[PDB]
């Protein structure tokens, strides 16, 4: 299996969600960037895997489940089977990554993308090993009820640029944002 990554968009006060929706109005190109980064696989004959918590799964519009062109894995201890339209279910992050070595997935998965929510980010970010974070800084405050965990910059280095990632300031609906890539290996 290929790289492990988190991807997120976050406001200036670290907000990532408000009642199961985005804190900010829809940013169409921002969401296109999410789609592009998580869908594009470096290796032929493979797909990327997305790993998300249960509330993040159900935050995707019902008609739009699963995220297409990627294998969709949901994390939950309550659920007993993958929800409608999902591919895999694991009880924890360590279990999902372990599953990625099994016969059923070892040769099918390229990159793994953790796409939220808060507690799955936090566990991944605190997990030893080589990990990148793709972080969109939405450069305004927005009322939020779920937050991105602290990025420890002692270990996560902000990269000076990255292929396929625009480095300059974007703006949609009057809201300026910019794309960043962090990397750790510990
Ligand atoms: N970039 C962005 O701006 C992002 C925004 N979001 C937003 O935040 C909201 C959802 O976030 P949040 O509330 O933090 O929820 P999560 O998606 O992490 O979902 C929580 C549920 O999934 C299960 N879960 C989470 N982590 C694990 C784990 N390691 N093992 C097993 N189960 C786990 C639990 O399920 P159970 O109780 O069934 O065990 C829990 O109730 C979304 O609705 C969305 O609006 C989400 C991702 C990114
Ligand atoms: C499975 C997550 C699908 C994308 C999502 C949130 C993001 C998670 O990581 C992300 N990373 C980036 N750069 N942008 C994002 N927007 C998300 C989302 C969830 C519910 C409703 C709308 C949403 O975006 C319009």
């Amino acid at each position: 299996v290929g790289s492990l990554n988190c991807i997120v968009a976050v406001s200036q006060n670290m907000g990532i969600g408000k009642n199961g929706d985005l804190p900010w109005p829809p940013l169409r190109n921002e969401f296109r960037y999410f789609q592009r980064m998580t869908t594009t696989s470096s290796v032929e004959g493979k797909q990327n895997l997305v790993i998300m918590g249960k509330k993040t799964w159900f935050s995707i519009p019902e008609k739009n489940r699963p995220l297409k062109g990627r294998i969709n894995l949901v994390l939950s201890r309550e659920l007993k089977e993958p929800p409608q339209g999902a591919h895999f279910l694991s009880r924890s992050l360590d279990d999902a990554l372990k599953l990625t070595e099994q016969p059923e997935l070892a040769n099918k998965v390229d990159m793994v993308w953790i796409v939220g929510g808060s507690s799955v980010y936090k566990e991944a970010m605190n997990h030893p090993g080589h990990l990148k974070l793709f972080v969109t800084r939405i450069m305004q405050d927005f009322e939020s009820d779920t937050f991105f965990p602290e990025i420890d910059l002692e270990k996560y280095k902000l990269l000076p640029e990255y292929p396929g990632v625009l480095s300059d300031v974007q703006e949609e609906k009057g809201i300026k944002y910019k794309f960043e890539v962090y990397e750790k290996n510990d």
